[PDB]
């Protein structure tokens, strides 16, 4: 279950996120990763901020070792974070996300956020006062970084994720531009389905590929804990009813219906078994169009702490 | 490769037509659909009026017998001719092509013309003229037998071929229905993209299985044999070397990406191989839009004995 990026690389529809809620101890995305795969995962989505790459990479290698999988049929993304955007510093994340993987390349790159932070080892580089140190970098310089790292086969992709339209448009329409991105990552659920976003995305051979899917794991600190959970929408629950499906399953299955690669995270070794029946049942054109007006703009991840930062992507419309 | 019907039945995207032209000796098929298997095909399309049934029956029947597929992995598509569509005569033809495959069952089931002609034995009865005797059968009527034919468990599914948006509302507007066809099978290309009744289709969840793809077998009797050859198309030529493919793969692929379910059918086992790299790339969405522009109604398979037949389906707009 594939679809085609405009690089001419093959993409799961389906992928497993390896983000882990601040509560859970690292490791324990090896196991969820393990239990992934076993589950039928062959795409997997993580970056260099979750610090569990590590972890995932020890999951992956140790079922390619008992021959469970081949890495040629595992599909990893990684994410150069917001310190790392200088031209200069985007490869040296890279290789370094290669080192505590030990693989020798990523299938796909991404950058996570058009927004550039001071430069160093910590992630959250704050004043004094507690606010971000934000930083000027040429996103246009960034994304030929992101090339390079293309062409030196350490990634087989490059992407960006939380762009808005005009973010996309800069790097389209660069001189010289040598790669396309292949996708933009961003949040997409019933309550904020990207609608013109998406259609701008498809018209440029963009995947759209989403997260926050099931409403986000609500991370402390990033999703407004009083903002309502998107699984208890009487609207799905009706819906899942009638296809005798789950409220998950079938917000699942709302966006693959609509061309988009689907992410999706859960503790629960059931809950991951689950989702993979996505691909088993069809939701009818009318009851998508029902889908479609839930769309409220809720937004559960504004990346509220980047708020002033001059590329903050959430002000456009999209 | 599959795509879910309205009744919850998957349906593989990529079908091999055994239909063959007049020329060729009926037990052709036999050999065609063996290779066809052999290369990947799991989808079959056939009718009563082929005169191919058995020859094809035989072949299925023998890969199964040598363990090269299951008959579950087989989707065998039949249809009901025209001099059958009375309710009283739909099912014993339906059991007549079962007895010539010495199948249970086949997998889809369609109403091949929404014509009815006089019943008898001879496929086209015609007058002292040599005009075809039309019959007058209601579409409602006829399609209620088909229903009951999918609940006697002769056919997992049913569908139409050949009608027009009017039509399909005819059998939609039913009062009673119990099942919605879940195919409408055209004529459809370049030339003949069927953009409205494709979008009518979409919106009622019913797929629209194309044939025709590569401009159609040109049958004698049926086709204009100075009609222009669809795989000449200079564009197709273009296009097939800048992706480093071929005309045909091309158009195939056109409309794969437009959510179409294709037929295909090549005599030469390395055309019916290569058919199945369809698979391997993606056309651009603005390649997607010159192929669309191509649009001229250029339709090779007219029925023009049947013009004059109260339901003939070619006059409509679409
Ligand atoms: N690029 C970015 O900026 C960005 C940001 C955030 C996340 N992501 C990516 O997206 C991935 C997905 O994370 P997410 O935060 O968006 O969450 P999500 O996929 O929307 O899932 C949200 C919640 O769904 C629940 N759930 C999962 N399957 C379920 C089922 N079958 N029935 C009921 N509940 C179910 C989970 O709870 P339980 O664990 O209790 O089952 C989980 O907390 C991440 O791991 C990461 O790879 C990317
Ligand atoms: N329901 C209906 O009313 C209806 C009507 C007509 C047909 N059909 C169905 O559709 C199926 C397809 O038949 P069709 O008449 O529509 O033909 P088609 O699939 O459009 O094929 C047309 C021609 O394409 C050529 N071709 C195939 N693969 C090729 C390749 N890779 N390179 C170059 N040429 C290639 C074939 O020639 P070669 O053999 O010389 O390679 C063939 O004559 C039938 O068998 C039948 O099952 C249904
Ligand atoms: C919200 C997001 C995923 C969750 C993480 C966050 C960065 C800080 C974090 C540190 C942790 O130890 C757990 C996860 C998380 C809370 C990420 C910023 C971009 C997005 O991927
Ligand atoms: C053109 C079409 C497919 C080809 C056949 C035709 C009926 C007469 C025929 C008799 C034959 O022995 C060979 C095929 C064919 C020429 C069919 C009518 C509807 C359509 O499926």
């Amino acid at each position: 279950h594939c679809v085609i990026l405009n690089d001419g690389n093959f993409i799961p529809v389906l992928g497993f996120g390896t983000a882990l809620p601040l509560e859970c101890p690292k490791s324990k995305a090896k196991e969820l990763t393990k239990i992934a795969i076993d589950a039928g995962f062959h795409h997997f989505d993580s970056a260099s901020v979750y610090n569990t790459e590590d972890h995932v990479g020890e999951a992956i290698r140790s079922k390619i070792a008992d021959g469970t999988v081949r890495r040629e049929d595992i599909f990893y993304t990684s994410k150069v974070w917001c310190t790392s955007l200088h031209p200069e510093l985007v490869r040296a994340s890279l290789e370094r996300s290669l080192q505590k993987l030990q693989f020798d390349y990523v299938d796909l790159y991404l950058i996570h956020y058009p927004m550039a932070l001071k430069p160093g080892e910590e992630n959250f580089p704050v004043d004094e006062h507690g606010k971000l140190i934000f930083d000027r970098v040429d996103l246009c310089a960034t994304w030929e970084a992101m090339e390079k790292c293309k062409d030196a086969g350490l990634t087989k992709s490059i992407g960006v994720s939380n762009f808005n339209y005009r973010q996309l448009e800069m790097i389209l329409n660069k001189p010289g531009l040598k790669y396309k991105p292949v996708c933009n990552q961003v949040e997409c659920h019933p309550y904020l389905n990207q609608m013109k976003l998406l259609d701008f995305c498809k018209s440029k051979d963009i995947v759209l590929v989403a997260y926050g899917v099931l409403g986000t794991q609500r991370y402390g600190g990033w999703v407004d804990q009083n903002s309502p959970v998107l699984l208890d929408e009487p609207v799905l629950g009706s819906m899942a009813k009638k296809y005798n499906r789950t409220p998950a399953l079938i917000a699942l299955r709302y966006q693959l219906q609509r061309g988009i690669v689907v992410l999706n995270t859960s503790l629960k070794e059931e809950r991951i078994k689950e989702n993979m029946q996505v691909f088993e049942f069809q939701l009818s054109s009318e009851d998508m169009k029902v889908l479609d007006g839930l769309n409220r703009n809720m937004r559960y991840i504004p990346a509220a702490i980047f708020k002033g930062h001059p590329n903050w992507p959430f002000l456009d419309e999209y």
